[PDB]
């Protein structure tokens, strides 16, 4: 019901107190998603959850600098399965990016680029049935 690749304006950039919630559904033979919060070309925080890379599932943090992609931050706990509903839920504090899939704790972040209220898109793409994309102040 939305269409992917899906931009979510944020008006004003994030804000600590800032959660994002996107409900939707993983196609039957995925390979990949992303969830990308971006500072004009630059990419604060790439959430980047792989179905097959050599075999294995994983999700791969980063940040897009100048057109260069960081150190990776990696961990194997692993949420999605292929044809099934989720929900992620993007929590901004003050010094990371909280991310918890189905209500339970997943990873967080440590904020790398520091402009948050610059951080004013969250592109949304890959192998996935979106049903919506949201931001509320808790
Ligand atoms: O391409 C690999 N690595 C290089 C780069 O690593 C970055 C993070 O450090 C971004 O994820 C880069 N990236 C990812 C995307 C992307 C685009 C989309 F439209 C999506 F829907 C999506 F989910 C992801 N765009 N850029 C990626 O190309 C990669 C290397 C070795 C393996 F073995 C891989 C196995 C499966 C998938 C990817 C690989
Ligand atoms: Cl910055
Ligand atoms: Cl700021
Ligand atoms: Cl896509």
């Amino acid at each position: 019901m939305l269409i992917v690749p899906y931009n979510l304006p944020l008006p004003g950039g994030v804000v600590p107190r800032m959660l994002i919630t996107i409900l939707g559904t993983v196609k039957p033979n995925a390979n990949r998603i992303a969830l990308d919060f971006q500072r004009g070309n630059d990419v604060a925080f790439h959430f980047n959850p792989r179905f097959n890379e050599n075999n294995r599932r994983v999700i791969v943090c980063n940040t897009k600098l100048d057109n260069n992609w960081g150190r990776e931050e990696r961990q194997s706990v692993f949420p999605f399965e292929s044809g099934k509903p989720f929900k992620i839920q993007v929590l901004v504090e003050p010094d990371h990016f909280k991310v918890a899939v189905n209500d339970a704790h997943l990873l967080q972040y440590n904020h790398r680029v520091k402009k948050l209220n610059e951080i004013s898109k969250l592109g949304i793409s890959g192998d996935i049935d979106l049903t919506s994309a949201s931001y509320t102040m808790i």
